């Protein structure tokens, strides 16, 4: 049995470089090792954390920011504006190849004008920045002569958090221990490990024999739990949603008619009453769990009828065999599917059933995540989502200089290209007044319906599955894969 002192946590992604600069929102490991400068409480609440304040000129273009002076790095070694004006720097350096290279872009200058306070002047308002600033902080002593890059750094981080790396079995599991000079609060349990299990029947079946303390289990398995008095589980709301991504290189899917047809030939609410059994809700577009969302946004109501009239339009023609057809070539295409998660493969049967419907020809091609590429496809079964600021899964995922044919660290894989999506974002994420921030989310929302890139399928509640020895858990909203459910696990105790 696990000891008292130790939580054994499974996670679905992993990621290979242990560095904020790489950050992907996918993994739970950077934020164990690295704190920010800001925080978000159980109500994502923003809060302190490495800083203790801050004031932002009235234009919005200046920052003051206040430090603590009582940080340790895991090393020793004092928190300084040294380390803040070299991470902020480092991840806006286009040579370090950032994650987030988008949300420090803007920044003009960094000023230490004393240890504990920096003033940060930006080239046009930045709202999300507070947001951004959550990012773990890197120790210049230990990376101003490194290839951020390379560094093997990444893979033995130094950082502020609450818990100090240990060891890594690669594709296996990440060890830890508590910080115990955590600035923050006392760590409760002294050893903690991540262990990396991307399917969640293995999941499941690792609470079951006791190798695991808690994971999150799809809603297809929760039923060999409810009855179970040796676990919990606990529903988290997430901003987190599942689509059909079209892949706007393909012959067929690149046309708007026919993207818009797929999209009316799906019964959603059947999807989510039935597959999903009320853990979702179903999804139009991907702002709606945001304050950013329109509320008065124009659908895609399922209709049938009106998915054939459009391929009619488009040119296409029922053959004899009763599939759409042009030119001598029917309308078909492929449906990729990590084949570990069983709600996307479930998914993609559906989509592919709904289609023949219409006489849509397509295949289900299921393979396991991270072993091919997600841009390459003719459609993929995608799903992303952020409880934080609007601009954090939108810039990265629908704007054209964030197609990853293009931008090793763009998130649009369907090479999908909207002019009026790029000047909404763009503007959204530069202006300071919220009202003028909700218009241009609105004009986004409104172009997206307009070219849809995808077919919005659902949003997701994730279920925490526990060991009931576990207590301090506490929930909050969750992002893509649930990430942040293990925001407060250093409260976490047996
Ligand atoms: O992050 C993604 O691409 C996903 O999970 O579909
Ligand atoms: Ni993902």
């Amino acid at each position: 049995k696990i000891p008292k002192d130790t939580l054994i946590i499974a996670v679905e992604n992993e990621i290979a470089r242990i560095n904020p600069a790489y950050s992907e929102d996918h993994d739970a490991v950077i934020n164990l090792v690295f704190s920010g400068l800001t925080r978000f409480d159980e109500n994502m609440s923003l809060k302190p954390d490495l800083a203790k304040s801050w004031d932002i000129s009235k234009d919005g273009l200046v920052y003051d920011i206040f430090l603590r002076d009582d940080v340790l790095w895991h090393d020793g070694v004092k928190f300084s504006a040294d380390d803040v004006k070299f991470s902020i720097e480092a991840f806006k350096n286009p040579k370090n190849n950032s994650s987030i290279y988008v949300n420090f872009e803007d920044i003009k200058s960094v000023e230490i004008l004393n240890p504990s306070h920096v003033k940060i002047t930006l080239f046009k308002p930045y709202p999300a920045f507070l947001d951004a600033l959550s990012i773990g902080m890197l120790p210049k002593h230990l990376l101003e002569n490194e290839n951020l890059n390379t560094s093997s750094f990444n893979q033995n981080p130094i950082g502020t958090g609450p818990y100090k790396f240990v060891k890594w079995k690669k594709g296996e599991y990440v060890e830890f221990k508590a910080n115990e000079h955590f600035y923050l609060d006392k760590v409760k349990t002294p050893r903690l490990i991540i262990k990396h299990i991307f399917d969640p029947s293995i999941a499941s079946a690792e609470l079951k024999n006791g190798k695991i303390d808690a994971a999150l289990i799809d809603v297809s398995l929760l039923n060999i739990f409810k009855n179970d008095e040796n676990f919990g589980i606990l529903r988290e709301k997430s901003a987190d949603y599942r689509a059909l991504m079209f892949n706007l290189d393909n012959e067929f899917l690149k046309d708007l008619k026919v993207r818009q047809a797929l999209n009316y030939a799906v019964d959603k609410e059947s999807i989510v009453k039935n597959l999903l059994h009320d853990y979702a809700f179903v999804a139009n577009h991907p702002l709606e769990r945001s304050w950013a969302n329109s509320k008065n946004f124009k659908i895609y109501k399922y209709d049938p009828k009106k998915a054939e009239d459009l391929l009619v339009s488009a040119g296409f023609k029922k053959n004899k065999d009763g599939n759409f057809e042009k030119d001598g070539k029917i309308l078909e295409f492929e449906i990729w599917a990590m084949s570990n998660d069983p709600l996307r493969v479930s998914l993609a049967g559906i989509l592919q059933s709904e289609f023949r419907k219409i006489g849509v020809v397509s295949k289900v091609v299921a393979k396991p995540a991270g072993s091919f590429d997600y841009s390459k496809v003719d459609s993929f079964l995608i799903g992303w989502g952020s409880p934080l600021d609007p601009d954090f899964h939108t810039f990265r995922v629908f704007e054209s200089s964030q197609d990853s044919a293009l931008n090793d660290e763009g998130w649009n894989f369907g090479h999908y290209h909207d002019k009026k999506v790029d000047i909404a974002l763009q503007k959204a994420r530069n202006t300071s007044n919220l009202e003028e921030r909700k218009k241009y989310y609105k004009d986004f929302i409104d172009a997206l319906y307009e070219n849809p890139p995808f077919i919005f399928l659902a949003y997701l509640d994730f279920a925490l599955v526990y060991n009931k020895d576990l207590k301090g858990i506490k929930t909050r909203t969750l992002g893509h894969h649930g990430v942040g459910f293990t925001w407060n696990v250093y409260e976490w105790s047996k």
